[PDB]
């Protein structure tokens, strides 16, 4: 009778398709975790042992990439207490997020690229698709190998490297430090295929982007290479983030932040400033934490950041700011697909992974496919970790 069940194919049908770009009503052809056809109407028996999903009435759109999420725990601003958990596989399909970049933070004492890495290839194995950035906020650069270069350069889920400038929990790094650790991270992405990223954790220090413009001028990585993340924390930084945008730069908004200047709020005010949206990523800074400090650097309040904060950035954006479900889906799928350069991800069309996500009509999450299993259904996760 003949066996066709290792190709699992899937016909996911009659679903108005964002790619992100509008493409109306039509199909998607899955087969072996990978989008083979995106057409409309493409025959329910076309291939054998094949899946049908009557989507019919709901949205289908890429899953989304977070780029910053402190997988193995964050934390630890106000003592060992405050050493926030892992992050469980289905807290993370339950918001959307396929795909998923690691990184480390404040502490790099109690927690270490060794076991971050761990992490990122568990998270694979169970389904999803992950990577890490080397390092911390601490420069010089608490690494693998011993070299930010050597990291990016062999193993294989380091992509980048991540700093810490402009807050009270830096190390307090110079101009050379900041520019030697940033190229080595470049050329190891260039030895190894990694995009070379540097990512910047900023504060609310009176010098804002200032170590950026350094840097620049003391060396000669490509900005396209330098992320400065949380920029909407406070307004005299969010403004020079603009300008560091319009000069070609991209830059990493944190919807963990609700003040003082909102997620949605900033999107929409850089695209009005006239910065392309493949330069605007949004990032969650999941089971991070949320310290907040006074004026003599005091610990008041402190918590932990959810996931749920991205999606809902997304439909504020829709309504609220008139935005197209297809632009504003752009800064956690298309964008940060290309900046990143992560293939298969970011965009449906043949060749790339099946990460999808299915949603109402007033974009509320039903189901999720990641790389083709299906993880999350009727708005429940139904595949959970390995010890959740
Ligand atoms: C925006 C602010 C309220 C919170 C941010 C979050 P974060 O840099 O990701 C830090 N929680 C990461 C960590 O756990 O070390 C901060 O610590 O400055
Ligand atoms: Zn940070
Ligand atoms: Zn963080």
């Amino acid at each position: 009778m003949i066996d066709y069940t290792a190709a699992g194919f899937t016909l996911l049908q009659g679903a108005h398709l964002y790619a992100p770009e509008d493409r109306g009503i039509c199909d998607v052809l899955v087969a072996n975790g990978k989008i083979i056809a995106v057409a409309s109407n493409i025959p329910s028996d076309i291939v054998p042992n094949c899946t049908v999903v009557d989507l019919s009435g709901q949205i289908l759109c890429p899953g989304f990439i977070d780029q910053h999420v402190h997988l193995i725990g964050g934390g630890g601003e106000a003592g060992p207490t405050t050493r926030t958990p892992e992050v469980a596989l289905s807290r993370l399909t339950e918001a959307g997020v396929t795909s998923v970049v690691g990184l480390l933070g404040t502490d790099s004492i109690s927690r270490h690229p060794e076991s971050l890495l761990a992490k990122t290839r568990a998270l694979n194995e169970e389904g999803i698709s992950a990577w890490m950035l080397t390092g911390a906020y601490h420069v010089p650069s608490r690494t693998i190998t011993g070299s930010v270069e050597k990291d990016v350069a062999i193993i294989d889920r380091v992509i980048g490297v991540k700093c810490a400038i402009s807050d009270h929990r830096s190390a307090a790094p110079d101009v050379y430090h900041l520019a030697n650790m940033a190229a080595e991270s470049r050329v190891g992405g260039l030895l190894g295929g990694k995009p070379g990223v540097t990512v910047f954790h900023m504060g609310d220090s009176k010098k804002a982007l200032q170590p950026i413009y350094d840097l620049l001028e003391n060396c000669d990585v490509p900005i396209s290479k330098l992320l400065p993340t949380h920029v909407n924390r406070n307004v005299p930084l969010f403004e020079q983030a603009l300008e560091f945008a319009r000069k070609g730069g991209t830059i990493d908004i944190t919807s963990s932040i609700d003040e003082p200047v909102a997620p949605a709020e900033g999107i929409a005010r850089a695209v009005q400033a006239g910065i392309p949206l493949a330069r605007v990523t949004l990032s969650s800074d999941g089971n991070g934490s949320q310290p907040f400090f006074d004026d003599e650097g005091n610990l008041t309040h402190i918590g932990v950041a959810g996931f749920e904060t991205l999606l809902e950035t997304v439909q504020v954006l829709v309504k609220d700011y008139d935005f197209s479900i297809s632009d504003a889906l752009r800064p956690l799928t298309s964008s940060v697909a290309g900046f990143l350069n992560l293939t298969g991800k970011g965009e449906i069309l043949p060749g790339n992974d099946a990460d999808l996500l299915v949603m109402t009509p007033e974009l509320r999450i039903e189901q999720v496919y990641a790389r083709g299993k299906l993880m999350v259904k009727d708005g429940k996760a139904c595949v959970k970790g390995t010890f959740e």
